[PDB]
């Protein structure tokens, strides 16, 4: 059994797999897509065995029948003799910023203002964030919430995708994975560093990683936590150091999905792949670090310390948790059981 597959997003991820592949003696091999949804397909289609995945698409994955083999576990210091491969998930703070500087700008007062998103059906980025506000607001017209937006994987021509700039060139506006600029957690967050949002839904580490000094890159060179405010559920507003206190949510950490008969095989291939080159890895500083792309989070989040074993062998919905499945569902009315695909 012993080749993995492992599926790429976008052109980047694709470069930095490639290095993961040769560094592994070709143990880990390569496919690319333009977008995880289409990542999900090649391996249904068995022409990929797996990827890394945000909580969202773990949603849209189980609908068809793949299967959570590894969950991303963060620096966490709370349950620290065991392993962190065998360390409980904690789940991550889903939390929406802003400009200090923006005074005046609460929760209530989010319609048409500029939203930044991580990409449209990721947990932090949209799941969370929109269906409290169609909670909120009694409508699935959530399209015409904020007067502008970048939501990668919307319509480029939408309003939705307005804020988005594409890539180097301009070109591939929008589309969900990394050659948009504003895409994912890094992207959306320097969507409202740079002002071109008036608020950017990410998780609470998002905004630790990229502001006083953690980051180096151009954009966030200069950035101060104290220049962003958490926007709490209840009208308030607190630093970015009251997370604990003032989140959206907590989300079910990234997790690593393949086919139900693949699953045994990704995940023994995995864990020695991680123990060369994750946190402690063999050869990780020197030769190749599975968990590191510059702060881009390429195939991994890079605040990821290892992948870890789930525990209950669980099915898709319990690793997701019932409220989070929930959320979901009812999101998703907006747009009642099967495989997208
Ligand atoms: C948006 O608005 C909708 C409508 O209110 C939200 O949907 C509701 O979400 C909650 C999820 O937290 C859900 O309540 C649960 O109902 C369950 C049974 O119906 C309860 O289960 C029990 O929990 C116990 C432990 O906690 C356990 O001992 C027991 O065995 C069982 O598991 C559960 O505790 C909650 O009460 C509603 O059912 C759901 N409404 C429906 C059916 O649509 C949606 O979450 C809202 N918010 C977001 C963020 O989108
Ligand atoms: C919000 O996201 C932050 C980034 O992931 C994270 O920040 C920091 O907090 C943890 C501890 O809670 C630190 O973790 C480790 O803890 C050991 C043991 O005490 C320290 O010696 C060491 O510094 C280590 O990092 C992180 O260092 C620290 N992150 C950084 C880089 O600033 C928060 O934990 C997180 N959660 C919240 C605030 O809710
Ligand atoms: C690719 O996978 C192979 C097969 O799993 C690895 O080779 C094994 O390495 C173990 C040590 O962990 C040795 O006992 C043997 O040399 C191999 N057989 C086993 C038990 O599988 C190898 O580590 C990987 N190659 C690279 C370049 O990473
Ligand atoms: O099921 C769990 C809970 O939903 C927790 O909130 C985060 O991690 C998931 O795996
Ligand atoms: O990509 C699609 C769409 O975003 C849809 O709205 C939900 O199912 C996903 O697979
Ligand atoms: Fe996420
Ligand atoms: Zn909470
Ligand atoms: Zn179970």
């Amino acid at each position: 059994y012993t080749r993995v597959v492992w599926c790429a997003v976008g052109p980047e991820e694709q470069k930095k797999c490639q290095q993961w592949s040769q560094q592994s003696g070709q143990n880990v091999t390569c496919a690319t897509a333009s977008t995880t949804d289409d990542c999900i397909v090649l391996v249904l289609k068995g022409e990929a065995d797996a990827l890394n995945l945000d909580g969202g698409y773990i949603y849209t994955a189980g609908k068809c029948g793949l299967v959570p083999v590894l969950a991303e576990n963060r620096k966490s210091s709370k349950h620290s003799s065991l392993d962190c491969v065998l360390r409980p998930t904690e789940g991550y703070l889903a939390v929406a910023v802003v400009k200090k500087a923006n005074e005046g700008l609460t929760w209530n007062s989010l319609k048409d203002k500029k939203s930044c998103h991580t990409a449209v059906d990721r947990t932090a980025g949209w799941n969370i964030p929109m269906g409290l506000i169609v909670n909120q607001t009694g409508s699935c017209a959530f399209d015409e919430f904020f007067s502008q937006s970048c939501a990668p994987g919307a319509d480029p021509k939408s309003r939705l995708c307005a804020l988005c700039a594409g890539d180097d060139q301009g070109l591939d506006k929008c589309v969900p994975n990394s050659k948009e600029k504003y895409y994912g957690y890094t992207g959306a967050f320097r969507c409202l560093a740079e002002d071109v949002g008036d608020v950017a839904f990410v998780k609470n580490d998002t905004v630790w990683e990229n502001t006083n000094g953690e980051s180096t890159a151009d954009w966030a060179k200069n950035l101060k936590r104290e220049d962003f405010r958490l926007l709490c559920l209840d009208g308030t507003r607190k630093p970015v150091t009251e997370a604990q206190s003032c989140h959206l949510a907590v989300a079910p950490n990234h997790a690593v999905v393949s086919r139900s008969d693949r699953a045994a095989h990704v995940e023994q291939v995995l864990l020695h792949q991680q123990a060369l080159f994750g946190k402690n890895g063999k050869n990780c500083p020197d030769k190749f670090c599975l968990f590191k792309s510059e702060t881009k989070n390429l195939l991994f989040n890079d605040n990821t310390e290892c992948l870890a074993k789930l525990g209950g062998r669980p099915t898709y919905e319990e690793y997701l948790g019932t409220e989070y499945v929930t959320a979901i569902a009812n999101l998703k009315k907006c747009s009642l059981e099967a495989c997208a695909f």
